[PDB]
RNA sequence: AAAAA
RNA sequence: AAAAA
RNA sequence: AAAAA
């Protein structure tokens, strides 16, 4: 009676027809919201969102926590541990936690301080399905039901390019003819007539068989093909969002009253603006970097002195308002004068250097530095029996090529805990590993168990693409006969309204090779890695209400040009797979 | 010279004669108290109790911590880990920590805030003895010596029903003819002539051979037999308590001065009583649940307003006194009008529903919900080589049937840490696992390695018995040919003085299927699980100075009636072991 | 261009010639200081020191943290874990962290509160070199560069006694003819003409082949030989310190401004001195221990009352000044009247008792107590297949004899966390294990995998030498045919200026078997363990600017006399290897 | 970490 | 721990 | 660390 259902019928043409079914009202009725998601009546996940009672205001950020529980009775097996129990999250559970957390975290209003928490449990899994793109839907549903200030729903799909057809939610036996495979997550903006979706997250990779299939006669995953993919995942996200909205229009709890804690009030920001606008503006027109820093520090002292004490005991509000003001002014500058915070041009990569044979007695090694970023990659071939043995719900058994990404605390100069990797390091390692598997040689043409270790010896921001380039260098050095070198580049996009003399219109600009500071002044950040001919990895997080096709194509072609320059810089360090190190094993 | 001994001679008639020897003054003379306990001059434990110097008042509870250290040189073996060192506590060490903590925690006075800590180390273990029932004695002794406000000593024994004889402290080769096996822990009340013991803890289970032995001609462990057992463990607890008291009358340190921190003073409680007694009393006479909640909230606002500020800055005392007052009034109501906090009768179980075949692609599964409680059990048969390999001091080698109990944070609606299980979850898993081993089929009639996973999807209190019922359902579903289904029920008992017109006498009442709130209004809480014919598991924690035999027999027969109703509700979901799932292995 | 080098040429005569090369300016340019250290162009470590921005004043101690990262690509191998990743630090990484932390921690000025941190990463390792004595140099260099208040540099070397020649930085194939092997770390004091080094740390052990080699005709590592070793490691420390100083005179960052937080100001200490000097002095002349404690407590009450409130809200300064005053007066007493804090003489060991056959059903066991210290050792022979399998950069494969050292919290009477061992326990276990390997029987004459467990049942200070004696007792008891028993003793040395009637001269005194309190009144603390004929382990931490050869020889001969008395006390408990326990395995 | 498966 | 054984 | 390777 109190169990409500709603289905979304995914229509893949002649490749089949799937049905994702959302059900609520039966299981876990104590959480703030709960929802069970079935994929083809056989895959079954349970998501349950709970919010804390009191807002922990001592925090300075929104404390959302996603957990994915891979129960092993889903696979019909007993865990293989010594204690026959499911222990700590595997790598796939962490990657799915990140997939869920990325489009869900910016969906909550700005200033929420309660401790929201989502826990997606895999209760059944058909051995031919993937569940992460279903975990996104289950989490969005169970958060939409909870009555939180969650501007959803958030529909997520996975599309694969099989024989020129973009198949949505493909099985595992179908992901062996696909050249490209991407997870797209978005939401619907506009009602009735302008209901187009607004993609928020893209995580794309070229399958391990892209080279053989493209040699067979397929179409390689270039940038135009990736744009066709981004435009061919919209109907499915529309279907999923419509189904979630039907269910939550049946059985949603009325919106609770959660207090929001803004960083600064309106009065303080208006005051800082009115009394420092022209000062900060003329502080930005000067062609000097460090001098501009000194002038900004002086303006900081000035706002601290002249606003004391008309606003007594409100120093954090002053600082937050000043940071918002300088961010707005730098954004307007980047939009109008095309000049970035370090005098660089929009299409200028920092100073590149690639060196091979850095570490002695290593099988292969290389040091790739770009600007302040400096990565060291060390490839360690070994016996094929050393391939990592995977034990999880996922379809794969062994991992021949392992990419491990270390981010020591002194990369930025800050002390901290050295030890176990965080979730960021797992995400960066996975992103930089899925960018090299398309070009690795076969297990018959090169029978070893490669293992890559990338060290962020110096960091300014977004070191995963630098790690892709350093991994290509180290892998060519160790003697591994890659099919083609894979470069990488991490760009951003700033979009906003500007007023010419009497017109107020939106304009966009792309920034090549952004720093860590240019990530807070950007409205989209995306990382493209690929060879000379096709993209092997792509990742994109945005919050804009839709990007025109021309702007996306332009930014992606700019990314290709950056990749080609980086590739011509890398091809001077090492052109071909060098000789095996005398310490390397021989098979 | 300063080494004092005292022996307790356990006289098991014709089954032997044991001697537990307590020794102090030689080892670990830096702790607040220390004592070595020998069982038959060969089993040797060392317990050492230490108290912190300053009372950590910021805590809101008594911070006692028990640890049991299973040193492996006791078993004559080197640890088998990769690092050849004893790592984290096994399951048996955790269960023994709980066995010690359960009768020891209520023995300290109310309001102690120092950080007491007990650490029992197993220094030698004969391979034919059990040491947990000896760990209780060692811990009680070493805490009685420390000069703490510890109202001991606490004597603990293990009795087994072998051929109609209740044998105390039986070996492992003797626990194979026993039908029932129970650990009893109690203390002596009354001096000289009325020195009868007052049992505080019972943890009982029917041995894995109960069905075969009862078929042979034994007497099945019914409720009258369990009462005979509770009355046949009194002389041994008397002996152990007398020995500990001899030793601590020889070599105990004078009682130190430890401050106590009451939750509320006498003045505040007297004031709240005098000014809210009749209001809260008439607030309880109304037949409405939610309306009564609103009236109690109104009385809370009233006590907060009219007592402000005659007691300024004393809000916690107000709240604690109000909670004590409402608890006392609800207790008097339950004693007089037989009506509980939710209008239920004393012999009324909540609304039951049992469903099988819930999860798809699972070997067996079932969902059992009772009231707000809702448990999901998933049975996963596999190959016999997957039985858990145990490596510890304990006598068992492998664990064929594994019960794992998960309590997610959203069971109550609260966010929290998802991950490793606490000690409560280990205790509940063990209690619900020892309730099903008496009825599991042999390793020859059903050659698999069963594994059960019980999920507390919805929780109000005491979900372990619900997990026993859900495990019976899931196990019958997966095709496992049980010998008889095993139900469970978690009851309580409220006992107190009441005054009829001119007489003040003690009366008792039993409450069937208590909630989580009816656990703070009860003077005993006990859980009984069993088949149609005999109890397979029992657990009981009390603080009363002895219960008449009639009251205990009545409460236990009431528990049997609850079990029979639950069993007739479960027999409609699934009557017989269903067909094996096509995914299950075939041997 | 910005990459600076400096080499130190170690000249081992006819045994070879090594070259340690320090390089800076290329890798990890974001840390406060960074330096790469090469040993023979093939071993390569990277050290990077970072300091926090703000001084965490809430701490009560200097928060330095050293980490050693053993990257496995150094050894050309993939890690062997299930997850094929380097997990938690091995034992060798912890011992190297301690080797670095011991001479580095007292090098920083007194009162630093920022959170310094050193992280030494092993990027390449020739399989014939050791890297810990190189890690000390890399850490001292990268800390000298950081611009901290670090009074370095600190040069560390390893010398081995091969055929009467003290070889510096010997390989692994050369450490098989050495009888003694010691790590020496020191710094240079005096400039120009009196530039002699001032050793700060010594960690010495006799190689596993000392007995066979001494039988061959070598010179056993007596105390005079160890003194010759301490005098033969000075030129190499001079070379290393000169090289580090050349580099840091090329490319060091100017000293930053770090605030220091003294424990007490000058005014408070001067006041407490002026108003309590004679009171505390006459409080020390009395021959009563406990009475002196009462008088000191009375003087504490007096300084708290009469200095209140001329210094209001300054209680911690009062306490720190009082502790400094009493420490100074006890030091002057020990220097002048030769009387220690407990009336003992300078050459008096506490009351010794050694007992064997303590624990029943153990392969071997013994209890050795000295004063308040009381250690229990339990030897557990087993099958040779149980030897610990090591997987790390280090040269060793298996560990036949394992010494595990447990320090329970109740050793001092304080509650705490029972569980994983700290770094102190690893250091003490290693120190007490390297003291028994010289005398263990071969793998052919006694084919078992011994394992020792030492329990600090009672502790006053420095229980590692007591654990060496208890391990000798337990090992003789279990039937292991040692080549000679190994005793141990932990002495200290107090050195200071004293003024006779008109002369102010430095005098030294040695204290045999110091307590835990006599460690804060001592200017050096060293532990010597050995057999009747030679030292098998030695450890020494000092801060003095050089000790005359006569004083060191005297203190070491005093240590030998203490060892001989302890050995004659141990030889009465058990003279010869007893019979194997009937539970022990037979090979 | 962290110093005593 | 969740964001940067 | 625990109590609920
Ligand atoms: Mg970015
Ligand atoms: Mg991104
Ligand atoms: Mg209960
Ligand atoms: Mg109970
Ligand atoms: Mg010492
Ligand atoms: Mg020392």
């Amino acid at each position: 009676d109190g169990v409500y259902e709603s289905t979304a019928v995914i229509d893949n043409g002649s490749f089949g027809t799937r049905t994702i079914r959302f059900e609520t009202g039966r299981l876990a009725q104590q959480a703030a919201g709960s929802a069970v998601a079935y994929l083809d009546d056989e895959t079954m996940l349970l998501s349950a969102t709970t919010a804390s009672k009191n807002p922990k205001d001592h925090f300075d950020f929104f404390p959302l926590t996603v957990d994915v529980e891979e129960r092993m009775y889903a696979a019909g097996r007993i865990p293989g541990s010594f204690f026959r129990r499911e222990g700590r999250p595997s790598t796939d559970a962490i990657l799915t936690c990140r997939l869920i957390d990325r489009p869900l975290r910016p969906s909550f209003v700005d200033g929420l301080r309660n401790e929201i928490q989502v826990v997606v449990t895999v209760m059944s899994l058909d051995p031919k399905d993937l569940y992460d793109v279903l975990a996104i839907n289950a989490a969005s549903m169970s958060t939409q039901l909870a009555g939180l200030p969650f501007s959803g729903p958030v529909g997520g799909a996975r599309i694969a390019l099989i024989d020129g057809t973009w198949v949505a939610f493909p099985t595992v036996e179908q992901l062996e003819r696909a050249v490209f495979d991407m997870v797209v997550a978005g939401r619907i903006v506009g009602d009735g007539d302008s209901a187009d979706v607004a993609i928020m997250m893209v995580e794309a990779e070229a399958t391990e068989n892209v080279v053989e299939l493209v040699a067979g006669g397929a179409q390689a995953p270039t940038e135009a093909v990736v744009a066709e993919g981004l435009e061919a995942a919209k109907p499915f996200i529309k279907a999923l969002c419509a189904a979630q909205q039907e269910l939550a229009d049946r059985a949603a709890k009325p919106a609770g009253e959660y207090p929001v804690f803004p960083d600064y009030e309106a009065d303080v920001y208006d005051a800082v603006a009115s009394v420092a606008t022209e000062a900060l503006a003329e502080a930005l027109t000067i062609a000097g970097k460090t001098e501009r820093n000194d002038r900004t520090d002086e303006i900081k002292v000035e706002v601290l002195e002249r606003l004391a004490e008309p606003y007594a005991g409100r120093e954090k509000e002053i600082g937050a308002a000043f940071r918002s003001l300088t961010k707005k002014l730098v954004r307007q500058r980047i939009l109008t004068d095309h000049f970035r915070i370090d005098g660089r041009g929009i299409t200028d990569i920092r100073a590149l250097s690639a060196e091979v044979a850095v570490i002695p007695r290593a099988h292969g090694s290389a040091l790739f530095e770009r600007g302040e970023t400096q990565i060291l990659g060390v490839t360690t071939l070994d016996m094929i029996k050393m391939a990592q043995q995977i034990d999880s719900l996922g379809p794969e058994n062994t991992k021949r090529y392992m990419h491990h990404y270390n981010f020591p605390p002194y990369s930025t100069g800050e002390t901290g805990r050295v030890g176990s990797p965080k979730r960021r390091e797992i995400g960066h390692g996975a992103l930089a590993e899925r960018a090299l598997v398309p070009v690795l040689p076969s297990i018959e043409e090169f029978p070893y168990a490669i293992r890559q270790v990338s060290e962020a010896l110096g960091s300014n921001g977004s070191t995963s693409m630098g790690s892709v380039c350093a991994s290509t260098l180290a892998l060519l050095n160790a003697g591994v006969p890659l099919k083609a070198p894979v470069a990488g580049i991490a760009m951003g996009l700033v979009s906003d309204d500007v007023d010419v003399d009497g017109k107020v219109e939106k304009r966009y600009v792309a920034l090549t090779d952004i720093l860590g500071a240019e990530d807070a002044f950007g409205d989209m950040d995306f990382k493209v890695a690929g060879t000379k001919d096709f993209v092997t990895a792509l990742q994109l997080d945005t919050k804009l209400d839709g990007i025109p096709s021309q702007v996306l194509a332009g930014a992606l072609s700019q990314a290709k040009d950056a990749r080609l320059t980086i590739l011509d810089v890398m091809a001077e360090a090492i052109d071909r797979p060098d000789e095996m190190s005398p310490y390397a094993p021989r098979i």
